[PDB]
């Protein structure tokens, strides 16, 4: 066939119920995730190709960057909460990973007021058990398909995207692929 299990894509053994539709995992840590960020704007190109009604989540993960990761996953529920995800990305990524100014928790903190997110409004937020909760979901949808790696998507709680059998001599070519396949796996 064109698109074939274990091809473009894994099955889950373990279907997860009541799974957000597209589901996307990610850490400010891992270096394809940069890519997928930066360079390749995977999240953007999928969405472009979803159909009317699909919603679409990103999480964090814990399992890179120890303290800082975990750190890194209760600021990306601050920005969920406060609808700032597309302000803080970008220095996120790039402080952690280019400019390497991201070491502390504070620092983290430094880039949401740069964004234009009030010290009060940061830290009350931070703080919060909303806040806690959306860490709670950004664990337990992690936990619910056993993830050891990123970037990693999920469509529907059962299938599982599988980037390296894509091929990668040209950006535009793979994203394509990728997110046609994120639609096919969509209307399945």
């Amino acid at each position: 066939a064109q698109y074939e299990d274990g091809k473009q894509y894994t099955t889950l053994e373990k279907p997860v119920a009541g799974a957000p539709q597209v589901l996307e995992f990610f850490s400010f840590f891992c270096p394809h995730c940069y890519q997928f960020e930066e360079v390749l704007h995977i999240s953007d190109n999928v969405k472009k190709k979803l159909p009317e009604g699909v919603k679409m989540t990103k999480y964090h993960v814990n399992f890179m960057g120890g303290d800082l990761g975990k750190d890194l996953t209760q600021a990306w529920a601050v920005a969920m909460a406060l609808g700032v995800e597309d302000k803080v990305t970008v220095p996120l990524f790039e402080g952690v990973q280019k400019t390497q100014t991201i070491r502390s928790a504070s620092d983290i903190r430094d880039v949401f007021i740069n964004a234009g997110i009030k010290g009060e409004e940061y830290d009350a937020a931070w703080n919060s058990f909303v806040v806690k909760s959306l860490v709670a979901q950004q664990e337990k949808a992690a936990a619910d398909v056993q993830l050891r790696g990123v970037p990693a998507m999920f469509v529907n709680g059962k299938y599982q995207l599988n980037p390296q059998g894509m091929d990668t001599s040209n950006m535009d070519v793979f994203v394509q692929q990728y997110a046609d396949t994120v639609k096919y796996l969509s209307e399945k």
